[PDB]
């Protein structure tokens, strides 16, 4: 997927729901991880690891 155009519609709705699944500081970050894949549940998977990696003892 070299070109871009339809992704705008996905990220639009996806991000909207992200506000109800995770905070902005997270989404805004994870969004950089999957610049080609923007999903409500998918983004959750990445965050699950990102958080666990920065979890106290």
């Amino acid at each position: 997927g070299p070109h871009m155009g339809d992704l705008a519609k996905e990220r639009a709705g996806v991000y909207t729901k992200l506000c109800g699944v995770f905070p902005p500081h997270l989404v805004e970050a994870v969004m950089r991880r999957f610049p080609q894949l923007l999903d409500p549940q998918q983004l959750a998977a990445e965050i699950l690891s990102y958080k666990s990696q920065h979890l106290s003892e």
